[PDB]
């Protein structure tokens, strides 16, 4: 329906929730920024017991290092354990579907760089072009891959011959803005590319994919139906927000516009629908107030 | 109907064609290997008085180094004009297309190695990465490229951010097969990479697109309703040959099998479904017979 929420309606929703899962970029900062009120709303749900979850199809960087970012913006005291990324659960997904003998699960042939890298080998998996002491490379994962070539492409795409070789894609983000006014090319566009090249459909791990909430729920229970989901992008974090069952919040401060959402409401694509709409996300503070 | 073309109806069928269009690879010949009988099937063709004319999505090589494979394996008087490659018509077409000023009509920034941008150049097309007296770029061509890369991708995006800009695609061949068993990726591989990157659909010059006949057609006459056109891979030819309103030959010698063929008209798909087929394309010789 696409409520602008403010408030009785606002108080009544934020009342009744027991947690909200945030998507990071355009919902909490643009690029150096951080939105202004938004570590403020983090502390008066900590202080309302209310539970932070986030979660960011970023395969760019480990999980350390991607918690780097909270403080470095101003968002104080979380703990890497609130923090889920496409690189976190593509490792722990492959980890639980890797399809060779126990003696030896299999080597996973990585497109991305070496943060994801070492999300991968934190969770106990072999990667092609490690050193060895070749093994039989039993998942293909395309991450966000700054180095992408062709020659990486027809290199994926061999191994992939191999129909019990997994293909595992981190998120189908097309492309993603830049503080200066351009886009970046998106895992969605490397994710295409070897798909086509390949024959095969990807398994993907990040949101909208319902496996991302899989991955949020191994650590935590979370009832959806009293979780709020708040994010920047309608194909994604609502889209998300609808398959899992949670309330969605679009906020207006990253890639998604009003006009689109509207769109869509009217063309009854429900899933890409929000439940409510915040010009950024400083306004759901107010429904907190003590 | 997908018969195997033989006998009394194979002789009315070639007796009644004034023209032949053939494919290449998969067709005339397999890698370094020349289909045995082709090249006679196209003496005989010559000396029936039955015009052959070639359709290949290359984008490799420039029309003068794409016409050496002919001699090489065996085929003799083929002058180049009889030739036609995705090279040569993108060239045409940006020519044809490119929206910018009579003064300064654009550049082209081109994604293909040597070959195509030599058919580029051969055209009257400035460059973009030629040298300077940068130059708008008007149009962005994704052809095979070799040495594609994410900053390449960046690059065309970035481009195509101008929504005046053409997204030109050579074709759409999602791979390729290779003499020992292993494919290399298509250039529709790559397009989809920029075409989800940017959020475009590309404007598609080879086969299927009607536009590879129109291009044939600038210089020959041919009716399609007179003329064959033979190829491996029902995606590319045969759906081509359809959309010409070409009596459809399917050879087995390359990349589509029969089943596939037999499945989509089961299916009732009948754009994929060849009127005829052969085993190779030696088969035909005997219809012509003195
Ligand atoms: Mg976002
Ligand atoms: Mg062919």
């Amino acid at each position: 329906r696409c409520e602008r929420l403010r408030g009785a309606a606002l108080r009544d929703v934020l009342g009744r929730a027991q947690g909200v899962l945030f998507d990071c970029d355009g919902v909490l900062w643009n690029g150096e920024r951080a939105v202004p009120g938004a570590p403020e709303l983090l502390e008066r749900l900590a202080r309302a017991g209310k539970a932070a979850l986030f979660v960011s199809n970023n395969s760019r960087r480990a999980r350390p290092e991607l918690a780097l970012r909270f403080a470095r913006l101003g968002f104080g005291g979380l703990r890497a354990e609130q923090l889920f990324s496409s690189a976190l659960c593509a490792a722990r997904l492959l980890r639980q579907r890797l399809p060779g003998p126990p003696d030896a699960p299999g080597a996973v042939f990585v497109l991305g760089g070496e943060g994801l890298r070492a999300e991968l080998r934190a969770a106990g998996l072999r990667l092609a072009g490690d050193p060895s002491a070749a093994p039989r490379v039993r998942a293909v994962l395309v991450g966000y891959d700054e180095h992408f070539s062709f020659a990486k492409l027809r290199e994926a795409c061999a191994h992939l011959r191999d129909p019990e070789c997994l293909l595992v894609a981190t998120d189908r983000d097309p492309w993603h803005p830049l503080s200066d006014g351009s886009r970046t090319p998106g895992t969605g566009s490397l994710a295409a590319a070897v798909e086509t090249a390949s024959g095969r459909q990807a398994l993907v791990v990040g949101k909208p994919s319902p496996y991302m909430f899989e991955c949020i729920t191994e650590n935590f229970s979370i009832d959806p139906a009293r979780t709020l989901m708040v994010g920047d992008r309608l194909e994604t974090d609502i889209l998300f927000g609808h398959r899992c069952g949670m309330t969605t919040v679009l906020t207006l401060t990253g890639v998604s516009r009003l006009e689109e959402a509207q769109a869509y409401l009217a063309a009854g694509q429900h899933d890409l629908v929000p439940h409510y709409y915040v010009e950024s996300i400083a306004d759901l503070t107010e429904g907190l107030e003590d």
